[PDB]
Protein backbone atom coordinates (compact mmCIF):
# COMPACT_ATOMS: atom_id res chain seq x y z
CA UNK A 1 0.00 0.00 0.00
CA UNK A 2 1.93 3.00 -1.28
CA UNK A 3 0.64 6.33 -0.11
CA UNK A 4 -1.40 8.12 -2.79
CA UNK A 5 -0.61 11.76 -3.54
CA UNK A 6 -3.36 12.91 -1.15
CA UNK A 7 -1.89 10.85 1.69
CA UNK A 8 1.69 11.98 0.92
CA UNK A 9 0.38 15.52 1.53
CA UNK A 10 -1.33 14.57 4.81
CA UNK A 11 1.82 12.93 6.17
CA UNK A 12 3.87 16.07 5.23
CA UNK A 13 1.12 18.19 6.84
CA UNK A 14 1.07 16.14 10.12
CA UNK A 15 4.87 16.20 10.16
CA UNK A 16 5.12 12.44 10.04
CA UNK A 17 7.25 12.77 6.92
CA UNK A 18 9.51 15.69 5.83
CA UNK A 19 10.92 16.74 2.44
CA UNK A 20 12.87 20.01 2.25
CA UNK A 21 12.27 22.06 0.28
CA UNK A 22 8.68 20.80 0.00
CA UNK A 23 7.89 20.09 -3.65
CA UNK A 24 4.78 22.02 -4.71
CA UNK A 25 1.40 20.33 -5.43
CA UNK A 26 2.39 20.04 -9.13
CA UNK A 27 5.23 17.54 -8.31
CA UNK A 28 3.09 15.48 -5.90
CA UNK A 29 0.89 13.12 -7.94
CA UNK A 30 -0.45 9.60 -8.28
CA UNK A 31 1.70 7.83 -5.69
CA UNK A 32 4.99 9.76 -6.02
CA UNK A 33 6.86 12.92 -5.28
CA UNK A 34 9.38 14.11 -7.91
CA UNK A 35 12.86 14.91 -6.64
CA UNK A 36 15.50 17.12 -8.31
CA UNK A 37 19.25 16.92 -9.06
CA UNK A 38 21.75 18.53 -6.67
CA UNK A 39 24.94 20.34 -7.56
CA UNK A 40 27.45 17.91 -5.96
CA UNK A 41 29.14 15.16 -8.00
CA UNK A 42 31.98 12.63 -7.76
CA UNK A 43 33.89 10.58 -10.37
CA UNK A 44 36.41 7.72 -10.29
CA UNK A 45 40.19 7.60 -10.85
CA UNK A 46 40.87 4.02 -11.91
CA UNK A 47 44.56 4.48 -12.73
CA UNK A 48 45.35 4.58 -8.92
CA UNK A 49 44.28 1.06 -7.93
CA UNK A 50 43.97 -2.41 -9.45
CA UNK A 51 40.73 -3.42 -7.67
CA UNK A 52 38.63 -2.81 -4.59
CA UNK A 53 38.38 -5.67 -2.14
CA UNK A 54 34.76 -5.49 -1.02
CA UNK A 55 35.44 -7.45 2.20
CA UNK A 56 39.22 -7.03 2.72
CA UNK A 57 41.22 -5.40 5.54
CA UNK A 58 39.64 -2.08 6.55
CA UNK A 59 42.81 0.01 6.08
CA UNK A 60 43.65 -1.29 2.59
CA UNK A 61 40.00 -0.88 1.52
CA UNK A 62 39.80 2.68 2.98
CA UNK A 63 43.07 3.73 1.24
CA UNK A 64 41.96 2.32 -2.14
CA UNK A 65 38.61 4.21 -1.82
CA UNK A 66 40.44 7.48 -1.08
CA UNK A 67 42.76 6.99 -4.09
CA UNK A 68 39.98 6.07 -6.53
CA UNK A 69 37.41 8.73 -5.62
CA UNK A 70 37.66 12.25 -7.08
CA UNK A 71 37.17 15.34 -4.99
CA UNK A 72 33.58 16.60 -4.81
CA UNK A 73 32.67 18.54 -7.98
CA UNK A 74 30.47 21.65 -7.47
CA UNK A 75 28.97 22.94 -10.73
CA UNK A 76 29.39 26.63 -11.72
CA UNK A 77 26.23 28.56 -12.64
CA UNK A 78 24.75 27.23 -15.88
CA UNK A 79 27.29 24.39 -15.86
CA UNK A 80 26.44 20.83 -16.85
CA UNK A 81 27.93 17.52 -15.77
CA UNK A 82 28.54 15.41 -18.90
CA UNK A 83 27.70 11.79 -18.21
CA UNK A 84 29.24 9.70 -20.97
CA UNK A 85 28.04 6.18 -21.97
CA UNK A 86 29.72 3.52 -19.80
CA UNK A 87 30.43 5.94 -16.96
CA UNK A 88 29.39 5.60 -13.33
CA UNK A 89 29.24 8.84 -11.35
CA UNK A 90 27.91 9.97 -8.02
CA UNK A 91 25.54 12.86 -7.43
CA UNK A 92 22.85 13.88 -4.90
CA UNK A 93 19.21 15.00 -4.67
CA UNK A 94 18.36 18.60 -4.17
CA UNK A 95 15.91 17.54 -1.46
CA UNK A 96 16.56 16.20 2.03
CA UNK A 97 14.00 13.62 3.07
CA UNK A 98 13.26 12.51 6.62
CA UNK A 99 11.29 9.31 7.27
CA UNK A 100 9.65 8.19 10.50
CA UNK A 101 10.15 4.75 12.01
CA UNK A 102 6.90 3.41 10.47
CA UNK A 103 7.58 4.17 6.79
CA UNK A 104 9.93 3.20 3.94
CA UNK A 105 10.76 5.10 0.74
CA UNK A 106 11.66 3.93 -2.75
CA UNK A 107 13.57 5.82 -5.42
CA UNK A 108 12.51 5.43 -9.03
CA UNK A 109 14.16 7.16 -11.93
CA UNK A 110 12.08 8.41 -14.84
CA UNK A 111 10.69 6.84 -17.97
CA UNK A 112 11.97 9.83 -20.01
CA UNK A 113 15.51 9.24 -18.70
CA UNK A 114 15.18 5.47 -18.97
CA UNK A 115 14.58 5.81 -22.72
CA UNK A 116 18.00 7.52 -23.01
CA UNK A 117 19.78 4.92 -20.84
CA UNK A 118 20.18 6.92 -17.64
CA UNK A 119 19.99 4.74 -14.45
CA UNK A 120 19.52 6.82 -11.25
CA UNK A 121 20.41 3.93 -8.89
CA UNK A 122 22.47 0.70 -9.04
CA UNK A 123 20.16 -1.90 -7.49
CA UNK A 124 19.88 0.24 -4.31
CA UNK A 125 16.74 2.40 -4.09
CA UNK A 126 15.39 1.83 -0.57
CA UNK A 127 15.21 4.86 1.77
CA UNK A 128 15.01 3.41 5.30
CA UNK A 129 12.72 4.25 8.20
CA UNK A 130 14.59 6.84 10.29
CA UNK A 131 16.55 8.08 7.28
CA UNK A 132 17.29 11.83 7.30
CA UNK A 133 19.29 13.54 4.58
CA UNK A 134 19.84 14.12 0.93
CA UNK A 135 20.00 11.02 -1.14
CA UNK A 136 23.15 10.03 -2.95
CA UNK A 137 22.63 8.96 -6.56
CA UNK A 138 24.66 6.31 -8.43
CA UNK A 139 24.25 7.27 -12.11
CA UNK A 140 25.07 5.04 -15.00
CA UNK A 141 24.68 5.93 -18.70
CA UNK A 142 23.67 2.74 -20.53
CA UNK A 143 22.75 4.68 -23.70
CA UNK A 144 24.59 5.67 -26.83
CA UNK A 145 24.84 9.43 -26.20
CA UNK A 146 26.45 11.57 -23.58
CA UNK A 147 23.86 13.31 -21.40
CA UNK A 148 24.29 16.86 -20.06
CA UNK A 149 22.97 16.93 -16.39
CA UNK A 150 22.21 20.32 -14.84
CA UNK A 151 21.41 21.05 -11.19
CA UNK A 152 17.68 21.60 -10.75
CA UNK A 153 16.46 19.04 -13.32
CA UNK A 154 13.71 16.50 -12.41
CA UNK A 155 15.78 13.37 -11.81
CA UNK A 156 13.56 10.76 -10.17
CA UNK A 157 10.61 10.10 -7.88
CA UNK A 158 9.91 8.82 -4.37
CA UNK A 159 7.08 6.61 -3.19
CA UNK A 160 6.24 5.76 0.44
CA UNK A 161 4.97 2.60 2.12
CA UNK A 162 3.79 2.29 5.74
CA UNK A 163 5.52 -0.58 7.56
CA UNK A 164 3.65 -3.29 9.47
CA UNK A 165 4.60 -1.37 12.61
CA UNK A 166 7.24 1.06 13.83
CA UNK A 167 10.80 -0.13 13.14
CA UNK A 168 12.60 -1.05 16.39
CA UNK A 169 16.03 -0.35 14.85
CA UNK A 170 15.43 2.57 12.49
CA UNK A 171 18.37 3.93 10.59
CA UNK A 172 18.93 6.97 12.86
CA UNK A 173 19.33 4.63 15.89
CA UNK A 174 21.57 2.02 14.15
CA UNK A 175 25.12 2.37 15.46
CA UNK A 176 26.67 0.64 12.41
CA UNK A 177 24.69 2.72 9.86
CA UNK A 178 27.08 4.37 7.38
CA UNK A 179 25.14 7.29 5.88
CA UNK A 180 23.56 9.41 8.67
CA UNK A 181 24.21 13.22 8.31
CA UNK A 182 24.94 12.50 4.60
CA UNK A 183 26.40 15.70 3.02
CA UNK A 184 26.69 15.88 -0.77
CA UNK A 185 27.83 13.14 -3.12
CA UNK A 186 29.31 10.89 -0.46
CA UNK A 187 31.43 7.97 -1.75
CA UNK A 188 30.99 4.30 -0.77
CA UNK A 189 31.76 3.56 2.91
CA UNK A 190 31.99 -0.19 2.32
CA UNK A 191 35.17 -0.16 4.50
CA UNK A 192 33.06 0.33 7.66
CA UNK A 193 31.50 -3.16 7.23
CA UNK B 1 0.10 -5.18 -0.14
CA UNK B 2 0.36 -6.64 -3.62
CA UNK B 3 -2.74 -8.17 -5.11
CA UNK B 4 -2.33 -11.93 -5.14
CA UNK B 5 -3.30 -13.83 -8.31
CA UNK B 6 -6.95 -14.53 -7.29
CA UNK B 7 -7.45 -10.86 -6.46
CA UNK B 8 -5.79 -9.80 -9.76
CA UNK B 9 -8.42 -12.00 -11.46
CA UNK B 10 -11.17 -10.37 -9.37
CA UNK B 11 -10.04 -6.82 -10.22
CA UNK B 12 -9.89 -7.79 -13.92
CA UNK B 13 -13.36 -9.40 -13.76
CA UNK B 14 -14.67 -6.29 -12.09
CA UNK B 15 -13.20 -4.19 -14.91
CA UNK B 16 -11.60 -1.05 -13.43
CA UNK B 17 -8.21 -2.70 -14.01
CA UNK B 18 -7.78 -3.84 -17.65
CA UNK B 19 -5.09 -5.77 -19.48
CA UNK B 20 -5.69 -6.16 -23.23
CA UNK B 21 -5.53 -8.82 -24.35
CA UNK B 22 -6.15 -10.47 -20.96
CA UNK B 23 -3.46 -13.06 -20.21
CA UNK B 24 -4.86 -16.52 -19.55
CA UNK B 25 -4.87 -18.22 -16.15
CA UNK B 26 -1.58 -20.04 -16.81
CA UNK B 27 0.07 -16.54 -16.94
CA UNK B 28 -1.51 -15.07 -13.77
CA UNK B 29 0.15 -16.62 -10.68
CA UNK B 30 1.60 -15.72 -7.30
CA UNK B 31 1.41 -11.91 -7.28
CA UNK B 32 1.99 -11.17 -10.98
CA UNK B 33 0.72 -11.29 -14.53
CA UNK B 34 3.22 -12.17 -17.29
CA UNK B 35 3.54 -9.74 -20.22
CA UNK B 36 4.79 -10.34 -23.75
CA UNK B 37 6.91 -8.43 -26.30
CA UNK B 38 5.25 -6.28 -28.99
CA UNK B 39 6.43 -5.59 -32.54
CA UNK B 40 7.59 -1.95 -32.46
CA UNK B 41 11.23 -1.01 -31.79
CA UNK B 42 13.54 2.03 -32.01
CA UNK B 43 17.33 2.33 -32.01
CA UNK B 44 19.79 5.21 -31.69
CA UNK B 45 21.78 7.13 -34.37
CA UNK B 46 24.80 8.50 -32.44
CA UNK B 47 26.70 10.03 -35.39
CA UNK B 48 24.07 12.78 -35.75
CA UNK B 49 24.81 14.39 -32.42
CA UNK B 50 27.50 15.08 -29.76
CA UNK B 51 25.10 14.81 -26.79
CA UNK B 52 21.60 15.26 -25.46
CA UNK B 53 21.09 18.29 -23.29
CA UNK B 54 18.59 16.98 -20.71
CA UNK B 55 17.78 20.51 -19.46
CA UNK B 56 18.45 22.54 -22.59
CA UNK B 57 16.44 24.94 -24.78
CA UNK B 58 13.21 23.04 -25.64
CA UNK B 59 13.92 23.67 -29.37
CA UNK B 60 17.47 22.38 -29.39
CA UNK B 61 16.55 19.36 -27.23
CA UNK B 62 13.58 18.42 -29.39
CA UNK B 63 15.78 18.61 -32.53
CA UNK B 64 18.67 16.51 -31.06
CA UNK B 65 16.12 13.86 -30.07
CA UNK B 66 14.67 13.74 -33.58
CA UNK B 67 18.14 13.20 -35.18
CA UNK B 68 19.29 10.47 -32.81
CA UNK B 69 16.14 8.26 -32.75
CA UNK B 70 15.61 5.72 -35.58
CA UNK B 71 12.31 5.45 -37.45
CA UNK B 72 10.04 2.98 -35.68
CA UNK B 73 11.10 -0.57 -36.66
CA UNK B 74 8.29 -3.08 -37.32
CA UNK B 75 9.28 -6.76 -37.57
CA UNK B 76 8.19 -9.16 -40.42
CA UNK B 77 6.84 -12.73 -40.14
CA UNK B 78 9.43 -14.65 -38.16
CA UNK B 79 11.91 -11.74 -37.81
CA UNK B 80 14.08 -11.30 -34.70
CA UNK B 81 15.43 -8.06 -33.21
CA UNK B 82 19.06 -8.83 -32.27
CA UNK B 83 19.89 -7.08 -29.03
CA UNK B 84 23.68 -6.88 -28.83
CA UNK B 85 25.73 -6.54 -25.61
CA UNK B 86 26.06 -2.84 -24.72
CA UNK B 87 23.17 -1.57 -26.80
CA UNK B 88 20.10 0.25 -25.49
CA UNK B 89 16.92 -0.35 -27.45
CA UNK B 90 13.25 0.68 -27.16
CA UNK B 91 10.41 -1.79 -27.57
CA UNK B 92 6.79 -2.14 -26.44
CA UNK B 93 4.60 -4.66 -24.65
CA UNK B 94 1.97 -6.62 -26.49
CA UNK B 95 -0.59 -5.81 -23.83
CA UNK B 96 -2.20 -2.50 -23.09
CA UNK B 97 -2.87 -1.90 -19.40
CA UNK B 98 -5.35 0.40 -17.66
CA UNK B 99 -5.03 1.25 -14.01
CA UNK B 100 -7.64 3.14 -11.97
CA UNK B 101 -6.81 6.06 -9.61
CA UNK B 102 -6.45 3.76 -6.60
CA UNK B 103 -3.87 1.29 -8.05
CA UNK B 104 -0.15 1.47 -8.89
CA UNK B 105 1.56 -1.12 -11.14
CA UNK B 106 5.18 -2.40 -11.11
CA UNK B 107 7.19 -3.89 -14.06
CA UNK B 108 9.69 -6.70 -13.39
CA UNK B 109 11.78 -8.65 -15.89
CA UNK B 110 12.38 -12.34 -15.42
CA UNK B 111 15.07 -14.28 -13.58
CA UNK B 112 15.60 -16.37 -16.75
CA UNK B 113 16.35 -13.19 -18.66
CA UNK B 114 18.44 -11.67 -15.82
CA UNK B 115 20.84 -14.65 -15.99
CA UNK B 116 21.57 -13.67 -19.60
CA UNK B 117 21.90 -9.93 -18.75
CA UNK B 118 18.62 -8.64 -20.26
CA UNK B 119 17.33 -5.60 -18.46
CA UNK B 120 13.67 -4.66 -19.29
CA UNK B 121 13.70 -1.21 -17.71
CA UNK B 122 16.31 1.49 -16.96
CA UNK B 123 15.46 2.34 -13.33
CA UNK B 124 11.89 3.30 -14.18
CA UNK B 125 9.28 0.64 -13.65
CA UNK B 126 6.29 2.35 -12.02
CA UNK B 127 2.98 2.09 -13.96
CA UNK B 128 0.92 4.99 -12.57
CA UNK B 129 -2.63 5.26 -11.27
CA UNK B 130 -4.68 6.36 -14.27
CA UNK B 131 -2.22 4.95 -16.80
CA UNK B 132 -3.84 3.63 -19.97
CA UNK B 133 -1.61 2.25 -22.70
CA UNK B 134 0.95 -0.28 -23.80
CA UNK B 135 4.21 -0.08 -21.83
CA UNK B 136 7.44 1.09 -23.52
CA UNK B 137 10.49 -1.03 -22.69
CA UNK B 138 14.06 0.35 -22.51
CA UNK B 139 16.09 -2.78 -23.07
CA UNK B 140 19.72 -3.09 -22.14
CA UNK B 141 21.82 -6.22 -22.74
CA UNK B 142 24.39 -6.42 -19.88
CA UNK B 143 25.50 -9.92 -20.94
CA UNK B 144 28.06 -11.63 -23.15
CA UNK B 145 25.89 -12.71 -26.05
CA UNK B 146 23.50 -11.13 -28.46
CA UNK B 147 19.89 -12.06 -27.60
CA UNK B 148 17.33 -12.49 -30.34
CA UNK B 149 14.01 -10.92 -29.31
CA UNK B 150 10.84 -12.09 -31.13
CA UNK B 151 7.38 -10.49 -30.89
CA UNK B 152 5.08 -12.40 -28.58
CA UNK B 153 7.80 -13.75 -26.26
CA UNK B 154 7.31 -13.52 -22.46
CA UNK B 155 9.31 -10.38 -21.53
CA UNK B 156 8.34 -9.41 -17.97
CA UNK B 157 5.78 -9.35 -15.16
CA UNK B 158 3.40 -6.77 -13.67
CA UNK B 159 2.31 -6.67 -10.05
CA UNK B 160 -0.27 -4.33 -8.59
CA UNK B 161 -0.49 -2.47 -5.34
CA UNK B 162 -3.58 -0.79 -4.00
CA UNK B 163 -2.95 2.79 -2.90
CA UNK B 164 -3.88 4.13 0.52
CA UNK B 165 -6.70 5.84 -1.41
CA UNK B 166 -7.64 7.00 -4.91
CA UNK B 167 -5.01 9.35 -6.34
CA UNK B 168 -6.27 12.93 -6.55
CA UNK B 169 -3.96 13.68 -9.50
CA UNK B 170 -3.92 10.46 -11.54
CA UNK B 171 -1.92 10.11 -14.77
CA UNK B 172 -4.85 10.42 -17.19
CA UNK B 173 -5.92 13.85 -15.77
CA UNK B 174 -2.44 15.39 -15.26
CA UNK B 175 -1.99 18.12 -17.92
CA UNK B 176 1.83 17.84 -17.92
CA UNK B 177 1.78 14.03 -18.24
CA UNK B 178 3.97 13.07 -21.22
CA UNK B 179 2.88 9.54 -22.28
CA UNK B 180 -0.97 9.15 -22.09
CA UNK B 181 -2.62 6.64 -24.50
CA UNK B 182 0.97 5.70 -25.70
CA UNK B 183 0.76 3.41 -28.76
CA UNK B 184 4.24 2.27 -29.97
CA UNK B 185 7.99 2.34 -29.15
CA UNK B 186 7.74 6.04 -28.26
CA UNK B 187 11.06 7.90 -27.71
CA UNK B 188 11.86 10.09 -24.67
CA UNK B 189 9.75 13.28 -24.27
CA UNK B 190 12.29 14.73 -21.84
CA UNK B 191 12.04 17.89 -23.97
CA UNK B 192 8.51 18.57 -22.45
CA UNK B 193 9.69 19.12 -18.85
CA UNK C 1 3.08 -2.62 3.52
CA UNK C 2 6.44 -4.16 4.34
CA UNK C 3 7.17 -6.07 7.49
CA UNK C 4 9.14 -3.93 9.98
CA UNK C 5 12.21 -5.58 11.57
CA UNK C 6 10.30 -6.67 14.76
CA UNK C 7 7.62 -8.38 12.63
CA UNK C 8 10.26 -9.99 10.42
CA UNK C 9 11.63 -11.50 13.64
CA UNK C 10 8.13 -12.65 14.71
CA UNK C 11 7.50 -14.28 11.36
CA UNK C 12 10.79 -16.09 11.72
CA UNK C 13 10.03 -17.08 15.37
CA UNK C 14 6.65 -18.45 14.36
CA UNK C 15 7.92 -20.39 11.27
CA UNK C 16 5.87 -18.16 8.98
CA UNK C 17 8.78 -17.57 6.63
CA UNK C 18 12.22 -19.18 6.84
CA UNK C 19 15.73 -17.88 6.27
CA UNK C 20 18.38 -20.51 6.73
CA UNK C 21 20.76 -19.91 8.28
CA UNK C 22 18.92 -17.25 10.25
CA UNK C 23 20.74 -13.91 10.15
CA UNK C 24 21.38 -12.46 13.65
CA UNK C 25 19.66 -9.43 15.16
CA UNK C 26 22.30 -6.97 13.89
CA UNK C 27 21.29 -7.87 10.25
CA UNK C 28 17.53 -7.40 10.74
CA UNK C 29 16.67 -3.71 10.85
CA UNK C 30 14.13 -1.14 9.61
CA UNK C 31 12.22 -3.08 6.93
CA UNK C 32 14.99 -5.52 5.91
CA UNK C 33 17.13 -8.58 6.52
CA UNK C 34 20.69 -8.52 5.12
CA UNK C 35 21.78 -11.49 3.04
CA UNK C 36 25.23 -12.86 2.30
CA UNK C 37 27.17 -14.13 -0.74
CA UNK C 38 27.39 -17.89 -1.24
CA UNK C 39 30.38 -19.77 -2.68
CA UNK C 40 29.18 -20.90 -6.15
CA UNK C 41 29.67 -18.93 -9.38
CA UNK C 42 29.23 -19.19 -13.14
CA UNK C 43 30.68 -17.24 -16.02
CA UNK C 44 30.07 -17.24 -19.74
CA UNK C 45 31.99 -18.54 -22.73
CA UNK C 46 30.91 -16.27 -25.59
CA UNK C 47 33.31 -17.87 -28.11
CA UNK C 48 31.17 -21.06 -28.29
CA UNK C 49 28.10 -19.38 -29.74
CA UNK C 50 27.01 -16.46 -31.93
CA UNK C 51 23.79 -15.64 -30.02
CA UNK C 52 20.90 -16.99 -27.92
CA UNK C 53 17.46 -17.18 -29.45
CA UNK C 54 15.43 -16.58 -26.29
CA UNK C 55 12.26 -17.74 -28.03
CA UNK C 56 13.78 -20.31 -30.50
CA UNK C 57 13.48 -24.11 -30.63
CA UNK C 58 13.95 -25.62 -27.15
CA UNK C 59 16.52 -28.13 -28.38
CA UNK C 60 18.87 -25.51 -29.87
CA UNK C 61 18.55 -23.02 -27.00
CA UNK C 62 19.43 -25.68 -24.45
CA UNK C 63 22.54 -26.69 -26.47
CA UNK C 64 23.62 -23.03 -26.69
CA UNK C 65 23.15 -22.49 -22.94
CA UNK C 66 25.16 -25.63 -22.23
CA UNK C 67 28.01 -24.39 -24.46
CA UNK C 68 28.10 -20.79 -23.21
CA UNK C 69 27.69 -21.46 -19.45
CA UNK C 70 30.83 -22.35 -17.46
CA UNK C 71 31.09 -25.19 -15.02
CA UNK C 72 30.10 -24.13 -11.53
CA UNK C 73 33.06 -22.44 -9.82
CA UNK C 74 33.41 -23.25 -6.09
CA UNK C 75 35.60 -20.90 -4.07
CA UNK C 76 37.76 -21.95 -1.13
CA UNK C 77 38.01 -20.40 2.25
CA UNK C 78 39.04 -16.74 1.82
CA UNK C 79 39.15 -17.08 -1.98
CA UNK C 80 37.95 -14.24 -4.24
CA UNK C 81 35.92 -13.92 -7.41
CA UNK C 82 37.11 -10.87 -9.39
CA UNK C 83 34.10 -9.13 -10.96
CA UNK C 84 35.49 -6.86 -13.64
CA UNK C 85 33.66 -3.88 -15.26
CA UNK C 86 31.44 -4.98 -18.15
CA UNK C 87 31.15 -8.57 -17.01
CA UNK C 88 27.94 -10.36 -16.02
CA UNK C 89 28.34 -13.37 -13.74
CA UNK C 90 26.09 -15.64 -11.73
CA UNK C 91 26.34 -16.42 -8.04
CA UNK C 92 24.04 -17.34 -5.16
CA UNK C 93 23.01 -16.16 -1.69
CA UNK C 94 24.31 -18.00 1.38
CA UNK C 95 20.79 -18.07 2.82
CA UNK C 96 17.98 -20.28 1.64
CA UNK C 97 14.62 -18.53 1.83
CA UNK C 98 11.11 -20.07 2.10
CA UNK C 99 8.01 -17.90 1.74
CA UNK C 100 4.39 -18.92 2.32
CA UNK C 101 1.59 -18.47 -0.21
CA UNK C 102 0.56 -15.00 1.20
CA UNK C 103 3.96 -13.26 1.05
CA UNK C 104 6.21 -11.85 -1.65
CA UNK C 105 9.90 -11.07 -1.12
CA UNK C 106 11.96 -8.30 -2.74
CA UNK C 107 15.76 -8.22 -3.31
CA UNK C 108 17.82 -5.02 -2.98
CA UNK C 109 21.51 -4.49 -3.27
CA UNK C 110 23.31 -2.04 -1.04
CA UNK C 111 24.04 1.64 -1.33
CA UNK C 112 27.76 0.93 -0.50
CA UNK C 113 27.85 -1.44 -3.48
CA UNK C 114 25.76 0.82 -5.77
CA UNK C 115 28.35 3.57 -5.29
CA UNK C 116 30.96 1.27 -6.88
CA UNK C 117 28.66 0.00 -9.69
CA UNK C 118 27.75 -3.46 -8.33
CA UNK C 119 24.26 -4.45 -9.47
CA UNK C 120 22.94 -7.53 -7.57
CA UNK C 121 20.01 -8.25 -9.94
CA UNK C 122 19.27 -7.50 -13.58
CA UNK C 123 15.70 -6.21 -13.42
CA UNK C 124 14.45 -9.38 -11.72
CA UNK C 125 14.21 -9.09 -7.91
CA UNK C 126 10.89 -10.65 -6.88
CA UNK C 127 10.91 -13.72 -4.56
CA UNK C 128 7.58 -15.46 -5.07
CA UNK C 129 5.00 -16.67 -2.60
CA UNK C 130 5.75 -20.39 -2.30
CA UNK C 131 9.48 -19.93 -3.02
CA UNK C 132 11.86 -22.24 -1.19
CA UNK C 133 15.65 -22.27 -1.82
CA UNK C 134 18.72 -20.15 -2.30
CA UNK C 135 18.53 -17.11 -4.51
CA UNK C 136 20.63 -16.92 -7.68
CA UNK C 137 22.33 -13.58 -8.14
CA UNK C 138 22.92 -11.96 -11.53
CA UNK C 139 25.88 -9.66 -10.94
CA UNK C 140 26.95 -6.80 -13.20
CA UNK C 141 29.80 -4.33 -12.55
CA UNK C 142 28.84 -0.97 -14.03
CA UNK C 143 31.80 0.84 -12.34
CA UNK C 144 35.43 1.62 -13.16
CA UNK C 145 37.29 -0.85 -10.91
CA UNK C 146 37.17 -4.60 -10.58
CA UNK C 147 35.54 -5.82 -7.43
CA UNK C 148 36.72 -8.78 -5.35
CA UNK C 149 33.73 -10.69 -3.92
CA UNK C 150 34.36 -13.22 -1.11
CA UNK C 151 31.93 -15.94 0.06
CA UNK C 152 30.14 -14.66 3.17
CA UNK C 153 30.21 -10.92 2.50
CA UNK C 154 27.02 -8.87 2.84
CA UNK C 155 25.59 -8.71 -0.65
CA UNK C 156 22.06 -7.35 -0.39
CA UNK C 157 18.78 -7.07 1.51
CA UNK C 158 15.35 -8.68 1.58
CA UNK C 159 12.03 -7.01 2.36
CA UNK C 160 8.75 -8.88 2.74
CA UNK C 161 5.29 -7.79 1.70
CA UNK C 162 2.05 -9.47 2.68
CA UNK C 163 -0.30 -10.11 -0.24
CA UNK C 164 -4.01 -9.31 -0.46
CA UNK C 165 -4.52 -13.01 0.30
CA UNK C 166 -3.04 -16.46 -0.31
CA UNK C 167 -1.86 -17.05 -3.88
CA UNK C 168 -3.93 -19.81 -5.48
CA UNK C 169 -0.96 -20.82 -7.67
CA UNK C 170 2.15 -20.23 -5.55
CA UNK C 171 5.56 -21.11 -6.97
CA UNK C 172 5.92 -24.50 -5.26
CA UNK C 173 2.74 -25.82 -6.88
CA UNK C 174 3.09 -24.26 -10.40
CA UNK C 175 3.87 -26.93 -13.08
CA UNK C 176 5.98 -24.77 -15.37
CA UNK C 177 7.94 -23.04 -12.57
CA UNK C 178 11.60 -23.21 -13.52
CA UNK C 179 13.50 -22.77 -10.23
CA UNK C 180 12.09 -25.04 -7.39
CA UNK C 181 14.80 -26.84 -5.34
CA UNK C 182 17.62 -24.57 -6.66
CA UNK C 183 20.72 -25.54 -6.48
CA UNK C 184 23.75 -23.14 -6.41
CA UNK C 185 24.55 -20.79 -9.30
CA UNK C 186 21.93 -22.25 -11.64
CA UNK C 187 22.04 -20.95 -15.23
CA UNK C 188 19.09 -19.50 -17.21
CA UNK C 189 16.38 -22.14 -17.88
CA UNK C 190 14.61 -19.91 -20.46
CA UNK C 191 14.60 -22.97 -22.78
CA UNK C 192 11.82 -24.40 -20.57
CA UNK C 193 9.50 -21.62 -21.87
O1 LIG D 1 9.10 1.10 -18.31
C1 LIG D 1 8.23 1.94 -18.30
C2 LIG D 1 7.94 2.65 -17.12
C3 LIG D 1 6.91 3.60 -17.13
N1 LIG D 1 6.22 3.82 -18.26
C4 LIG D 1 5.09 4.78 -18.33
C5 LIG D 1 4.23 4.40 -17.13
C6 LIG D 1 4.07 5.67 -16.32
O2 LIG D 1 2.78 5.82 -15.79
C7 LIG D 1 4.65 6.79 -17.20
C8 LIG D 1 5.35 7.91 -16.43
O3 LIG D 1 6.56 7.38 -15.93
P1 LIG D 1 7.57 8.39 -15.24
O4 LIG D 1 6.74 9.19 -14.32
O5 LIG D 1 8.67 7.45 -14.71
O6 LIG D 1 8.10 9.12 -16.58
P2 LIG D 1 8.38 10.69 -16.83
O7 LIG D 1 9.48 10.82 -17.89
O8 LIG D 1 8.62 11.39 -15.54
O9 LIG D 1 7.01 11.18 -17.53
P3 LIG D 1 5.95 12.28 -16.92
O10 LIG D 1 6.73 13.51 -17.17
O11 LIG D 1 4.71 12.00 -17.74
O12 LIG D 1 5.72 11.95 -15.47
O13 LIG D 1 5.37 6.19 -18.28
C9 LIG D 1 6.52 3.07 -19.43
O14 LIG D 1 5.86 3.26 -20.46
N2 LIG D 1 7.54 2.19 -19.44
O1 LIG E 1 17.36 -12.56 -8.45
C1 LIG E 1 16.58 -13.46 -8.42
C2 LIG E 1 15.21 -13.21 -8.55
C3 LIG E 1 14.33 -14.29 -8.49
N1 LIG E 1 14.79 -15.53 -8.33
C4 LIG E 1 13.86 -16.68 -8.16
C5 LIG E 1 12.80 -16.22 -7.16
C6 LIG E 1 11.49 -16.37 -7.89
O2 LIG E 1 10.36 -16.76 -7.14
C7 LIG E 1 11.83 -17.16 -9.16
C8 LIG E 1 11.08 -16.83 -10.42
O3 LIG E 1 11.28 -15.49 -10.77
P1 LIG E 1 10.82 -15.08 -12.23
O4 LIG E 1 9.40 -15.46 -12.52
O5 LIG E 1 11.20 -13.59 -12.40
O6 LIG E 1 11.76 -15.99 -13.20
P2 LIG E 1 11.22 -16.73 -14.56
O7 LIG E 1 12.40 -16.70 -15.53
O8 LIG E 1 10.08 -16.00 -15.18
O9 LIG E 1 10.91 -18.25 -14.13
P3 LIG E 1 9.48 -19.06 -13.99
O10 LIG E 1 9.28 -19.55 -15.40
O11 LIG E 1 9.77 -20.12 -12.96
O12 LIG E 1 8.46 -18.00 -13.52
O13 LIG E 1 13.26 -17.18 -9.35
C9 LIG E 1 16.18 -15.74 -8.15
O14 LIG E 1 16.61 -16.88 -8.00
N2 LIG E 1 17.05 -14.72 -8.24
O1 LIG F 1 20.21 5.51 -3.90
C1 LIG F 1 20.33 5.60 -2.69
C2 LIG F 1 19.85 4.56 -1.89
C3 LIG F 1 19.97 4.63 -0.50
N1 LIG F 1 20.60 5.68 0.06
C4 LIG F 1 20.65 5.78 1.55
C5 LIG F 1 19.23 5.50 2.05
C6 LIG F 1 19.30 4.34 3.01
O2 LIG F 1 18.41 4.40 4.11
C7 LIG F 1 20.80 4.16 3.23
C8 LIG F 1 21.38 2.75 3.33
O3 LIG F 1 21.02 1.97 2.21
P1 LIG F 1 21.67 0.53 2.15
O4 LIG F 1 21.22 -0.16 3.38
O5 LIG F 1 21.31 -0.03 0.79
O6 LIG F 1 23.25 0.86 2.26
P2 LIG F 1 24.44 -0.02 2.96
O7 LIG F 1 25.59 0.07 1.97
O8 LIG F 1 23.93 -1.37 3.30
O9 LIG F 1 24.66 0.95 4.24
P3 LIG F 1 24.43 0.61 5.81
O10 LIG F 1 25.60 -0.22 6.18
O11 LIG F 1 24.46 1.93 6.48
O12 LIG F 1 23.11 -0.12 5.88
O13 LIG F 1 21.51 4.91 2.24
C9 LIG F 1 21.07 6.73 -0.74
O14 LIG F 1 21.64 7.70 -0.20
N2 LIG F 1 20.96 6.66 -2.10
MG1 LIG G 1 6.95 11.42 -14.14
MG1 LIG H 1 8.31 -16.13 -14.08
MG1 LIG I 1 22.35 -1.62 4.62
Amino acid sequence: MRLCDRDIEAWLDEGRLSINPRPPVERINGATVDVRLGNKFRTFRGHTAAFIDLSGPKDEVSAALDRVMSDEIVLDEGEAFYLHPGELALAVTLESVTLPADLVGWLDGRSSLARLGLMVHVTAHRIDPGWSGCIVLAFYNSGKLPLALRPGMLIGALSFEPLSGPAVRPYNRREDAKYRNQQGAVASRIDKD
